[PDB]
């Protein structure tokens, strides 16, 4: 099993990131016809354990209605049931994704620490030493065009081409992180997203784990480029605003 820590350094604050990430999930899913239908909340409850106080959820995403009929007839029982278990104690969060038919043999776990630094901490997740020694650190730089697939590139989601009206932040150049250390004002943080991918069937562990990690890097990159370029849409929201928009979207 292969573990990698993606460090996403961002020119927002931790506080800002919370709001921005919630907004961006909602907003980037706002053109998907077929979103929300088939989502099933099994559990939604508070929890508390040794400093981590938060909200736990257990949700199922039924893909039966979203795939061709022959997929839904050919799929082994439960293979189209995606389980997500989530512990949100922001600035820390853990999510575990499984497949009902794969049981625990196919697993994607993301554990994130959101810290007000430039991604300089080592083993921020406090792994056992030998285990830590086998974790690759992967830096994601949202300004760097060479980290984007050409098919994914969108000028309107390019931090190198965006300046924020409300904050004047951006556009981001290759020295933006350096000018953060030499700055006294603009906030910054780093999301330390430790991703574990497990695929125990058919001796395909290596292939699938590598494919999933590549896709996760691509998604983390595109998502946070979007998140920065939407700064003007969400930087003035509070958490209460976000909860209100959630309830609003709940009516339908
Ligand atoms: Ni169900």
């Amino acid at each position: 099993v292969l573990l990698k820590e993606y460090r996403v350094i961002l020119p927002v604050s931790v506080d800002e990131y919370q709001v921005g990430q919630l907004y961006s999930v909602a907003e980037a899913s706002k053109n998907e016809t077929g979103g929300g239908e088939g989502v099933e909340v099994l559990v939604n409850e508070p929890y508390e354990k040794d400093g981590e106080k938060g909200q736990y959820t257990h949700k199922i995403y039924h893909l039966q209605s979203k795939v061709p009929t022959f997929v839904r007839m050919l799929a082994p029982e439960g293979a189209l049931n995606i389980h997500e278990k989530a512990w949100n104690a922001y600035p820390y969060c853990r999510t575990v994704i499984t497949n009902e038919y794969m049981k625990e043999d196919f697993l994607i776990k993301i554990e994130t620490w959101h810290k007000p630094d430039l991604g300089t901490q080592e083993n921020v997740h406090k792994l056992e030493p030998e285990a830590w020694k086998h974790v690759e650190a992967v830096y994601i730089d949202i300004a760097d065009r060479s980290q984007v697939l050409s098919k994914d590139y969108k000028a309107e989601e390019d931090p190198a081409k965006f300046k924020s009206i409300k904050t004047g932040r951006g556009p981001l150049g290759p020295n933006w992180k350096q000018e953060l250390v030499n700055q006294k004002d603009c906030p910054y943080m780093c999301a330390y997203k430790l991703v574990t991918v497990k695929f125990k069937w058919w001796g395909l562990q290596n292939k699938v784990e590598n494919f999933i990690h590549k896709q996760e890097r691509r998604l983390f990159t595109n998502f946070h480029r979007q998140l920065f370029c939407w700064l003007d849409k969400w930087v003035d929201l509070t958490m209460d605003d976000i909860r209100r928009m959630e309830e609003e979207t709940k009516r339908q």
